[PDB]
């Protein structure tokens, strides 16, 4: 379990690997995996598109039975779902999405969740098509995360990005 491999470590409790966060889960083993969620917990693209295919479906059915039963999620709040075949938990988080007018404040409440687990495998928030600026989405989980956290980054051009903006 938590068998994280090949990370560089940025801070004294956040790593980061150039990798493809579904091939990590499946080789990790983590207790908890983290979903780039909307607030209906529908997966239909980037990261919960691709821990939801890698589920079998799995995550999108037992959303959909969350959501019609509890109601939706609000911005910058999170909840633990099974981890599937991924991990133990799959704990989802509502990042704000910029480019629907979402308040960038509410990054740092969505990291905050981070911190009801002492370790997470997780993608950085509010990228994609949520808008943020990844540099400042790293900079938020820095300055708020404050239990182990391993990023997963899929693009090449962004990880050097991120290291880059960090490290030099
Ligand atoms: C699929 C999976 C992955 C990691 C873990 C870790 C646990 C545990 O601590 O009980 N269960 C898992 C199941």
């Amino acid at each position: 379990v938590n068998s994280f491999s090949g990370y560089l470590k940025l801070t004294d409790n956040v790593y980061i690997k150039n990798a493809d966060i579904v091939e990590e889960a499946k080789k990790v083993k983590p207790t908890v995996v983290v979903n780039a969620a909307n607030v209906y917990l529908k997966h239909g693209g980037g990261v919960a598109g691709a821990l939801n295919k890698a589920t079998n479906n799995a995550m999108q059915v037992e959303s959909d039975d969350y959501i019609a039963t509890n109601g939706p999620l609000k911005v910058g709040g999170s909840c633990v779902l099974s981890g599937h075949n991924l991990a133990k938990h799959c704990l989802h988080v509502v990042g704000p999405n910029v480019n629907k007018g979402e308040d960038i404040q509410l990054l740092k409440s969505a990291y905050e969740n981070f911190n009801q687990h002492e370790v997470l495998l997780a993608p950085l928030l509010s990228a994609g098509i949520f808008g943020a600026d990844p540099i400042h989405s790293l900079r938020v989980c820095v300055d708020t995360v404050r239990t182990n956290v391993y990023l997963a980054v899929f693009d090449k051009n962004l990880y050097d990005k991120l290291v880059s903006s960090f490290l030099e």
